[PDB]
């Protein structure tokens, strides 16, 4: 009974949202495509987590308009062990909406590839659960 809590910005451009896939050894199943985010490190506001988390994952070059916090959500992740043996990870999301001024992105290792979305085919793709349960929540599915 462990606990983390996930800052996670859902980027969208000219009507368009940011989704990246990720790398072939992340995730239980490879190549599945999220949005960014991360935590909040001891000594950081939320909003500057989100920040930095930004242009680690995404460069320097893409230019937020503004970050207006949207919603929170909450899930239990089960870690299975190689005996059986099982532990919960409960997450809390931070969920904030975000308007890139560009589609300038620069991914780092944690990505593979990166495309920008219309509402309509974002159902379509092989997201993780997590972007899957946020989308779903925003009405975007």
């Amino acid at each position: 009974m462990r606990q983390r809590t996930i800052v996670c910005p859902l980027i969208q451009n000219d009507g368009c949202y940011l989704l990246c896939k990720m790398a072939d050894n992340r995730g239980v199943f490879p190549g599945q495509w999220a949005l960014s985010g991360g935590g909040v490190e001891p000594g950081e506001r939320i909003e500057e987590a989100l920040r930095r988390e930004i242009r680690e994952e995404l460069g320097e070059q893409l230019i937020l308009s503004d970050i207006t916090p949207w919603t929170f959500r909450d899930d239990i992740r089960i870690k299975t062990y190689a005996d059986g043996r099982q532990e919960e990870i409960y997450m809390i999301y931070l969920i904030f909406d975000c308007v890139s001024a560009n589609r300038d992105i620069c991914i780092n290792d944690e990505f593979q590839d990166y495309a920008w979305v219309a509402p309509a085919a974002l159902a379509l793709y092989d997201l993780n659960v997590a972007t899957r349960h946020t989308l779903a929540l925003k009405g975007l599915l």
